[PDB]
DNA sequence: TCATTGAGCAAATGAGCAACACTATTCGCATATAATGGGGTTAGTGACTCTTAAGT
């Protein structure tokens, strides 16, 4: 627990012991998100006037 | 008539600036098979005091 520890990369390899570790598949699909994200806010600044005539 | 004082002046040298042109430094950026949890103390202190905490 968060006991009487001084060391702080104990402690930071206490707070990055919660996540986990990545598998074959997962992170195509996390930079599919990713690119899912690029495509959104390219898509959504694409239809802007002034930014054309800019 | 000439030495002495009061004032200044052209010229030579030292310092430096202003704008521009070439060039040696320096920094932002990129490496695509796979790579997925660390070392390193202090070890035969002593005595005393202050604070916190379980025990009564």
């Amino acid at each position: 627990e968060i006991g009487r520890t001084t060391d702080p990369v104990r402690m930071y390899m206490r707070e990055m012991g919660t996540v986990e570790l990545l598998t074959r598949e997962g992170e195509i699909d996390i930079a599919k998100r990713i690119e899912d994200g690029i495509n959104q806010v390219q898509c959504s600044v694409a239809e802007y006037p002034e930014a054309i005539t800019y």
